DNA sequence: TCAGGATGTATATATCTGACACGTGCCTGGAGACTAGGGAGTAATCCCCTTGGCGCTTAAACGCACGTACGCGCTGTCCCCCGCGTTTTAACCGCCAAGGGGATTACTCCCTAGTCTCCAGGCACGTGTCAGATATATACATCCGAT
């Protein structure tokens, strides 16, 4: 009602337009980035240098990562957008925990990495993601595209939520027997007709093919203990989604196990957990 | 008989994966001595099988003729099984937990088989008996088809 100042400067609504980036031309542009991965561990080692641990065993393997190593070797504001009411974009209030973990996400984002939001039940962890979104959208002006994956029983609650707080974004739901489903593919998801897909774990084995065919910007989980396996078919799929980052919204993490922790980990940041 | 539908059948296309190629380590197939026993050649001896016949007995096999009953074709008449639409539910993936089962890969070692040497009891073979089972007759009993 008063928030749509943000919207202006971002591009009007067209599939034409969104074709561009949402679909990914470059039939093998998958390539090694060696910038982001030396920012990606000149951040890390700043923050503390015990990580060398697995740097120096990755460079005792392929050595065009040790010469990564060996480059960011011989080299050597990001104001968090504190927000000390609730962000304007969105259409109410926000806790000021709630705000902290707003923070932790952009702060995050703007150092190429990421980080597994774990907090406990109830402490609307949804509102934190699309505040977040929100955030991408309005003011680093990234519209979409962003992978909902959750669990089939609270698909609605994202919708009903995402509709709620924050009614600008565009956001559908894949669902039905497959000849609806695939109407649905065909009229928006390769039409790049939206901000935001919410799918399940089951449709992502499903409609993974259309899925590969988009650069994706995240790939949102809910709670992620599902994921805590990763010879689990789900994880196998997504990894070969071409992504930039990902988030693991979640509850309690390591509930039987370490190794289960270091899979978990490895799905946000293989190039670090490789071994 | 001809126009009206539903169903493979080709067409072209993006995707997945699982055949195909390549490099290493290990084991086993090949080269080379040595030897001993299995089999090939020989040569007695007895019994069976062959290919021509010949003559005789005696049932079976063949042919012929009524003459039924049954295999086959038609008709009828159900009734039961197929085609089709509509729900719904069970298979089919995906998961989670822990532990047991089964395959390897070494080590170890007992004990139980093979390998010999003697040596006597099996058991097989060649005989000489009897009795269990025919074959006839012979009287009895016991279905089957036509008055
Ligand atoms: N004004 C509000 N501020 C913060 N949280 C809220 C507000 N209104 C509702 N919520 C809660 O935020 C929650 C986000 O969903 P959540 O309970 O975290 O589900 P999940 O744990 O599956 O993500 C909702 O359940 C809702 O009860
Ligand atoms: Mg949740």
């Amino acid at each position: 009602e008063n928030l749509k100042p943000f919207q202006v400067g971002l591009p009007p609504h067209d599939p034409e337009s969104n074709k561009k980036r949402y679909l990914l031309k470059d039939a093998n542009g998958k390539k090694f980035d060696l910038e982001g991965t030396t920012k990606r561990f000149e951040h890390l080692l700043s923050l503390s240098g015990l990580f060398k641990h697995f740097i120096e065993s990755k460079a005792a393997k392929d050595p065009k990562f040790r010469q990564v190593l060996d480059v960011l070797e011989e080299n050597k504001e990001s104001i968090e957008f504190q927000f000390r009411e609730s962000p304007a974009y969105v259409n109410g209030q926000l806790r000021p925990y709630q705000i902290q973990g707003v923070n932790w996400l952009v702060s995050l984002h703007k150092n190429k990495i990421a980080g597994i939001l774990a907090d406990e039940m109830g402490l609307g962890k949804t509102l934190q993601t699309i505040s977040f979104l929100g955030y991408l959208r309005y003011i680093e002006k990234i519209p979409g595209p962003f992978l909902v994956i959750a669990p089939k029983s609270t698909l609605n609650n994202w919708l009903r939520e995402i509709n709620r707080w924050t009614p600008d974004v565009n956001a559908f739901i894949l669902q039905g027997d497959k000849e609806e489903r695939a109407e649905l593919i065909q009229k928006k998801l390769l039409g790049c007709d939206f901000d935001v897909v919410i799918a399940s774990y089951e449709i992502i084995i499903r409609e993974k093919s259309p899925l590969k065919k988009i650069n994706w910007e995240y790939i949102i989980i809910d709670e992620a203990h599902r994921i805590k396996n990763e010879e689990s078919m789900l994880s196998q799929v997504l990894r070969e989604f071409t992504s930039r980052n990902r988030l693991l919204i979640t509850g309690t993490p390591l509930q039987n196990n370490l190794h289960e922790l270091w899979a978990l980990l490895n799905f946000l940041l293989p190039d670090i957990f490789s071994d």
